[PDB]
């Protein structure tokens, strides 16, 4: 590995988020306590902390839109790509955008799992982390890679450690 033209991981030990819009299918309180979730997961495997800004744009903006918007590339509703963000290294880099039209859920049995949506997401708002394994929690397309329960498969600790480390595997693909 995952490089990319992008300065993978911010230049503080603490970043911010605003998330200027939020989903629908389940509350703000759950949006940030899943965030916060999954970011703790995150936070777990590096000593990077996170805040919220008082009045300004944060370098993790988390937004949602329901089929197109005013950014970079609209969206398409129901299908296809769920959600999209960007690489770190200031201004609308990191910056993450969902689909409020792709039904949302916290982990029940049928939906589209936000704790590993938001994991995937902020992954790569915070330095990138993306991969072709079977199972990877970063995989393109839904699949294999159960939604239910990830909590940092294989490819999350790959990518963190490649980045917080160095050590790896030669692999194409
Ligand atoms: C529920 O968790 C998911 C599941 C699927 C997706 S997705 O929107 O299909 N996804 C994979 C394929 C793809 C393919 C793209 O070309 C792309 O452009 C930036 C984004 C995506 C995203 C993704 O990797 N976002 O970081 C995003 C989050
Ligand atoms: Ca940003
Ligand atoms: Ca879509
Ligand atoms: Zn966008
Ligand atoms: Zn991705």
């Amino acid at each position: 590995y995952s490089l990319f033209p992008n300065s993978p991981k911010w230049t503080s030990k603490v970043v911010t988020y605003r998330i200027v819009s939020y989903t629908r299918d389940l509350p703000h309180i759950t949006v940030d306590r899943l965030v916060s979730k999954a970011l703790n997961m995150w936070g777990k495997e590096i000593p990077l902390h996170f805040r919220k800004v008082v009045w300004g744009t944060a370098d993790i903006m988390i937004g949602f839109a329901r089929g197109a918007h005013g950014d970079s590339y609209p969206f398409d509703g129901p299908g296809n790509t769920l959600a999209h963000a960007f690489a770190p290294g200031t201004g609308l880099g990191g910056d993450a955008h969902f689909d409020e039209d792709e039904r949302w859920t916290d982990g029940s049995s049928l939906g589209i799992n936000f704790l590993y949506a938001a994991t995937h997401e902020l992954g790569h708002s915070l330095g990138m982390g993306h991969s072709s394994d079977p199972n990877a929690v970063m995989y393109p397309t839904y699949g294999n890679g159960d939604p239910q329960n990830f909590k940092l498969s294989q490819d999350d600790i790959k990518g963190i450690q490649k980045l917080y480390g160095k050590r790896s595997n030669s692999r194409k693909k």
